[PDB]
């Protein structure tokens, strides 16, 4: 059971289109996807969630992130457009093993550098 | 590379003092220790962080919470004492990989469930 993020680590311009790339590969079937971010202040944020048949973003995503969650290629990549200063972070996905563990398998992260 | 977690799952009862195993394994000088913790909600909270000569908690575990950090033994772990049912969470200990990199490795977890 193991994550994949292939994208290298990129610093952009406020104002550009990025996306993060995810796949997954584990012994279960449909798994809770998930990415998160850390903030350069430590903080840990939920960013969205999805299994097979939907996704759901955190509060402040409205709009500007969504997810392409690809089953044939077993992919849940992150797209952020337009990208702000706040989004500055290193972004990680996930899924958790299946219950009563449900416990997470992190990917590696890929870090995202925004320009003011 | 690699984070160790000990201690086993457990639920206990509010009021207790509970102890949070992690060792690490890396051969990087001083690197920057952390505790997270996930809630049911899908949110994670930065808990504690530390090096070789300091360690410094999350605004909320001023006064209940206190990291061990042995550095002949490689160990970081986290006493929370006394515990209370806003504490259940399932806790995570990870390390960060030195510059350029700057990416966690996290443990596997450790299930803290407290009853009132």
């Amino acid at each position: 059971d193991k994550v994949t993020q292939s994208s290298p680590d990129q610093t952009v311009a406020s104002g550009s289109e990025v996306v993060l790339l995810c796949t997954y590969d584990t012994v279960y079937s449909n798994p809770d996807l998930f990415w998160y971010r850390i903030r350069p202040d430590y903080s840990f944020q939920f960013v969205f969630y999805g299994d097979d048949s939907r996704s759901e973003g955190a509060d402040f995503t409205q709009g500007r992130f969504s997810v392409k969650h690809i089953l044939t290629q077993k992919a849940f990549h992150l797209v952020i457009s337009p990208v702000r200063t706040e989004d500055s972070a290193t972004y990680y996905c996930a899924f958790t093993l299946p219950p009563p563990t449900d416990k997470l398998i992190f990917g590696k992260g890929t870090r995202v550098t925004v320009e003011p």
